[PDB]
């Protein structure tokens, strides 16, 4: 089997991407944030505290003839941005782009933190990291990809995120028309539950490539590119007037600037992030200070190849017995 679904930016900055997902019988379509940095499929629901719902579409398990309470199961998750959610668990039929999994754990939110309530465009998350990170207790549950894997034509999914435009998540096949050149594959460590890999270095603009190992994660659920402070300083030093602002929470730059590109290494190959992808717009409405798309990871504990980096590439998440990642230009 295969599946193919379009993923669409939630706003003009590409802050996140939503993909329609069918849950239950008859289908209830929710727009979920596909997140290769976590491993829970959770949704706003008829059980979510009413004051914490503000415009999201909800899953109502009582209206699904295939929903079953997973008795005794609870979940609770906290994300790197400080947000969180928790609740109980149903199993139900879940389909993405024509690919159907029966018996998928659908985690129903009883509580969500304010940033989820405040974002009316995201109805939940669909985790695509390794199932060892799934938070369901006392019986850990499998991701949608883990459940689908054996049925797929090939045990892979791909992320093709757009810049200010829709893109595609495919399951079970590699669309050879969706990228240019060849796909370069690189080793993955699953020891932390992430799609963790080592970039071979970087360049700023037209500058020379610096060969240096940068361990980090491919995370579609994180907006920006988080890298070591040395690398980030070298980037922003090429932008007149750019500075790190403690009050804003990162590097800012004059909105009048033209930003240089940023290149990262994948083995001997190179992925170029155009400068425009690094512009996240005014820090507040009407400001001439703009927020940067490359930020320091120093306070995180891990480097994160988020959407800023991934949307410059066609990315293969290879879930073979020994997983690997592939990157191609596009």
């Amino acid at each position: 089997s295969t599946g193919s679904a379009t993923t669409t930016p939630i706003d003009s900055l590409d802050d996140a991407y939503i993909t329609p997902v069918q849950i239950g019988t008859p289908a209830q379509t929710l727009n979920l944030d596909f997140d290769t940095g976590s491993s829970d499929l959770w949704v706003f629901s008829s059980e979510t505290t009413a004051s914490e719902v503000d415009g999201q579409t909800i899953y109502t398990p009582s209206k699904s003839t295939t929903a079953k309470l997973l008795s005794g199961a609870t979940w609770s998750i906290s994300y790197g941005d400080g947000s969180s959610s928790s609740g109980d668990v149903y199993t139900d039929t879940v389909s993405v782009g024509g690919l159907t999994v029966t018996g998928q754990a659908v985690e129903s939110a009883k509580k969500v933190s304010s940033s989820f309530t405040e974002d009316s465009t995201i109805d939940g998350l669909l985790g695509l990291a390794f199932s060892t990170l799934n938070t369901v207790s006392p019986t850990q549950q499998k991701t949608f990809f883990d459940n689908a894997k054996a049925s797929l034509d090939s045990p892979v999914f791909t992320a093709d995120l757009g810049y200010h435009a829709p893109g595609t998540y495919n399951f079970g096949f590699i669309d050879t028309t969706a990228y240019t050149g060849s796909i370069t594959y690189t080793a993955v460590s699953t020891k932390q539950g992430f799609w963790e890999w080592t970039s071979t270095g970087y360049a700023v603009g037209s500058g020379t490539f610096k060969s240096t190992s940068i361990d980090g994660i491919a995370d579609t659920g994180t907006t920006l590119l988080y890298l070591p402070a040395t690398v980030v300083s070298a980037y922003w030093a090429q932008v007149s007037g750019a500075k790190s602002s403690s009050s804003v929470g990162g590097y800012v730059f004059p909105c009048s600037a033209t930003l240089p590109s940023f290149t990262f290494g994948v083995g001997s190959a190179r992925i170029v992030i155009p400068g425009d992808y690094i512009d996240f717009g005014p820090i507040s409405t009407g400001s001439s200070s703009c927020f940067g798309g490359i930020q320091s990871s120093a306070g995180i504990g891990i480097n994160i190849f988020g959407d800023v980096a991934l949307k410059a590439a066609f990315v293969v998440f290879n879930g073979a017995t020994t997983p690997t990642l592939g990157f191609a230009s596009k």
